[PDB]
């Protein structure tokens, strides 16, 4: 079969529980569509009604930050008309509003802003649904799919820069407060037997160091890659480069959505993480089987320095194997965060910077995790896990 009608392996991680993922494969030709601008893709995709088998195929550009007639928008054309962000910085400085949520004019104006361009940038992906890169420069630009439909395929495309014209300030996040975004590349909500494959993720040409610092933060336009929450499960991650963005992927929004205990079985296998700041992925929850995944960076990079791989989160039962990771000076222990709740997490064949070490062991966690993944292709050994990902992961290395 052709690259849209191909399917998920039967045992090729956890979107091949039950069902599988089989997306529109079984296809008619009259739901067979070649998109080339954000008119056709959300014509194709039609609404949440439209659960019939469909094959999309993307070719070159699809920028969605544009109107009905396909004229680009911008700041100025989604923001409202009272925003305005010397106002906005004014009225919520933290020495003179203090660390209390941002309230009132600006506020207000700033959220009706952001509404306004998330109708343009985010699309919902219908159930039964293969959307693939047709060549190798298929692309898109700005926008946020979300799925939370099940059997969706999504592979050979490059996703860039999923930006917010309007990032909102909060005083709380943290020590020193932080800049929040809302949009990601992939957002996965409630979505179940779902493959993500090919694909190349990054902050396009907009990365943020072209971002200026506001009350000592970066001003972060920016959120996640490919985040997964409210019971997502059953999905098969293969093949993707991740680079140049800060927070890659966060499996579980919360520590109370106790409903997602037994959910998030996530599999990431042969994707490359480089110049990635932090979340690769952080998880709350989910049995997530990590392996045969090579991350690159430096700690002092001027971009995106590197922070950790793995987020070891409330209740998180990731079972890693044979992972290699390059960051100069990082120690075993380090290449982790540990958060209230994480105790435990297996890792076997770990290699930091050509020596095997033991991530689980140096953080002083359980390595009992209750689970092994009965759903998997064959394992590469780590000394040849560099090689097979640099050559092999990313958009365009299918057609
Ligand atoms: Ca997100």
């Amino acid at each position: 079969a052709d690259l849209g009608h191909q399917t998920l392996g039967s045992n090729d991680g956890w979107g091949a529980y039950s069902t599988g993922t089989t997306g529109g494969s079984k296809a008619s030709s009259s739901n067979v569509y070649t998109v080339s601008n954000r008119n056709q893709l959300v014509s194709a995709l039609g609404k949440e009604t439209n659960t019939t088998p469909k094959i999309i195929y993307i070719k070159g550009t699809i920028d969605m930050n544009v109107d009905d007639n396909l004229k680009p928008l911008g700041l100025n054309d989604y923001k409202d008309p009272e925003y305005d962000l010397d106002k906005y910085l004014k009225a919520y400085d933290p020495s003179t509003w203090g660390k209390k949520e941002p309230s009132g004019t600006q506020e207000e104006a700033r959220a009706r802003s952001q509404k306004n361009q998330k109708a343009r940038v985010m699309v919902d992906i219908p159930a039964n649904t293969t959307i693939v890169g047709s060549g190798t420069n298929a692309k898109v630009v700005g926008g946020n799919f979300q799925i939370k439909s099940d059997n969706v395929i999504i592979r050979n495309i490059e996703f860039q820069d999923a930006y917010d014209y309007f990032p909102q300030w909060d005083p709380t996040d943290g020590s020193s407060g932080n800049w929040n975004s809302q949009y990601d590349n992939i957002t996965i909500n409630g979505g179940t037997h779902i493959w993500i494959d090919h694909c190349t993720f990054n902050d396009g040409s907009r990365p943020d160091s072209t971002s200026p610092k506001y009350y000592g933060r970066k001003y972060q336009h920016h959120d996640g890659q490919t985040d997964a929450s409210n019971g997502a499960n059953y999905i098969t991650m293969s093949y993707n480069y991740y680079h140049d963005h800060d927070k890659s992927s966060i499996f579980g929004s919360s520590d109370s959505k106790t409903s997602d205990d037994g959910k998030l079985k996530i599999t990431l296998h042969h994707n490359r993480y480089k110049n990635i700041v932090q979340k690769a992925p952080r998880v709350r929850f989910g049995q997530v089987h990590v392996y045969n995944n090579y991350y690159e960076g430096s700690t002092s990079s001027s971009s995106y320095p590197f922070s950790y791989a793995w987020g070891i989160g409330k209740s998180s039962k990731i079972y890693a194997q044979n992972n290699v990771i390059d960051v100069p000076g990082l120690s075993a222990a380090k290449t982790i965060s540990v958060f209230s709740g994480g105790t435990a997490l297996y890792d076997s064949g770990t290699l930091l910077n050509g020596t095997q070490i033991n991530a689980s062991a140096a953080n002083g966690l359980s390595s009992s995790v209750g689970w092994t993944p009965s759903l998997h292709g064959s394992i590469d050994a780590s000394a040849n896990v560099k090689s097979n990902v640099i050559n092999q992961a990313g958009a365009g290395k299918l057609n």
